[PDB]
RNA sequence: GAAACUUAAAACCGUGUUGCACUGCAACCCGGAAUUCUUGCACGUCG
Protein backbone atom coordinates (compact mmCIF):
# COMPACT_ATOMS: atom_id res chain seq x y z
CA UNK A 1 0.00 0.00 0.00
CA UNK A 2 0.98 3.63 0.53
CA UNK A 3 0.71 6.14 3.35
CA UNK A 4 -1.86 8.24 1.46
CA UNK A 5 -3.22 5.81 -1.19
CA UNK A 6 -5.08 2.77 0.15
CA UNK A 7 -5.79 -0.12 -2.25
CA UNK A 8 -8.18 -3.05 -1.89
CA UNK A 9 -8.78 -6.38 -3.64
CA UNK A 10 -12.20 -6.85 -5.25
CA UNK A 11 -12.87 -10.49 -6.18
CA UNK A 12 -16.01 -11.42 -8.13
CA UNK A 13 -17.20 -15.03 -8.34
CA UNK A 14 -19.92 -15.56 -10.94
CA UNK A 15 -22.91 -17.67 -9.91
CA UNK A 16 -24.57 -17.44 -13.31
CA UNK A 17 -23.28 -16.62 -16.78
CA UNK A 18 -21.88 -13.12 -17.31
CA UNK A 19 -22.19 -11.35 -20.67
CA UNK A 20 -20.37 -8.08 -21.34
CA UNK A 21 -21.03 -7.22 -24.96
CA UNK A 22 -18.51 -5.86 -27.43
CA UNK A 23 -20.78 -4.60 -30.20
CA UNK A 24 -20.00 -7.67 -32.32
CA UNK A 25 -22.54 -10.16 -33.67
CA UNK A 26 -21.56 -13.23 -35.70
CA UNK A 27 -23.71 -14.76 -38.43
CA UNK A 28 -24.21 -18.46 -39.17
CA UNK A 29 -21.85 -18.32 -42.18
CA UNK A 30 -18.77 -18.10 -39.92
CA UNK A 31 -19.18 -21.00 -37.46
CA UNK A 32 -20.61 -24.49 -37.72
CA UNK A 33 -21.56 -26.81 -34.88
CA UNK A 34 -20.44 -30.39 -34.16
CA UNK A 35 -22.92 -31.98 -31.77
CA UNK A 36 -23.05 -29.50 -28.90
CA UNK A 37 -19.67 -27.80 -29.35
CA UNK A 38 -19.54 -24.99 -31.93
CA UNK A 39 -16.22 -24.27 -33.67
CA UNK A 40 -15.04 -20.71 -34.41
CA UNK A 41 -12.24 -20.87 -37.03
CA UNK A 42 -9.99 -18.00 -38.00
CA UNK A 43 -11.59 -16.07 -40.84
CA UNK A 44 -8.40 -15.49 -42.84
CA UNK A 45 -6.77 -18.91 -42.38
CA UNK A 46 -9.69 -20.81 -43.91
CA UNK A 47 -9.59 -18.33 -46.82
CA UNK A 48 -5.85 -18.54 -47.56
CA UNK A 49 -5.69 -22.32 -48.02
CA UNK A 50 -8.76 -22.28 -50.31
CA UNK A 51 -7.54 -21.95 -53.94
C1' G B 1 58.05 139.02 -65.93
C1' A B 2 53.89 137.73 -69.10
C1' A B 3 54.12 132.05 -72.82
C1' A B 4 55.34 125.95 -74.03
C1' C B 5 52.04 117.78 -69.63
C1' U B 6 59.55 113.48 -66.53
C1' U B 7 55.22 112.56 -71.02
C1' A B 8 53.96 108.12 -74.51
C1' A B 9 53.59 102.61 -74.52
C1' A B 10 53.75 97.74 -70.58
C1' A B 11 48.62 91.55 -67.56
C1' C B 12 52.73 90.27 -61.15
C1' C B 13 52.43 86.32 -65.54
C1' G B 14 53.96 80.82 -66.56
C1' U B 15 54.35 75.37 -64.25
C1' G B 16 51.99 72.37 -59.62
C1' U B 17 46.38 66.15 -57.25
C1' U B 18 45.44 68.12 -49.78
C1' G B 19 48.12 63.25 -51.69
C1' C B 20 50.20 58.18 -49.03
C1' A B 21 49.33 53.48 -44.81
C1' C B 22 44.42 52.07 -41.54
C1' U B 23 38.51 45.72 -40.84
C1' G B 24 32.93 49.63 -36.47
C1' C B 25 36.39 45.16 -34.32
C1' A B 26 36.55 41.67 -29.61
C1' A B 27 33.17 38.86 -25.49
C1' C B 28 27.28 37.12 -24.89
C1' C B 29 22.10 30.03 -25.00
C1' C B 30 15.33 33.58 -26.54
C1' G B 31 16.73 30.82 -21.48
C1' G B 32 13.76 29.35 -16.44
C1' A B 33 8.12 27.10 -14.02
C1' A B 34 3.25 24.11 -16.11
C1' U B 35 -0.32 16.20 -16.65
C1' U B 36 -4.92 17.35 -22.80
C1' C B 37 -7.00 16.80 -17.51
C1' U B 38 -12.49 16.09 -14.53
C1' U B 39 -17.92 13.02 -14.73
C1' G B 40 -20.03 8.39 -17.93
C1' C B 41 -22.05 -0.28 -16.75
C1' A B 42 -22.55 -1.82 -24.89
C1' C B 43 -27.59 -1.37 -22.21
C1' G B 44 -33.08 -1.68 -21.85
C1' U B 45 -38.08 -3.96 -23.56
C1' C B 46 -40.80 -9.93 -24.85
C1' G B 47 -49.06 -12.67 -26.92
Amino acid sequence: MNTYLKPFELTLRCLGPVFIGSGEKRTSKEYHVEGDRVYFPDMELLYADIP
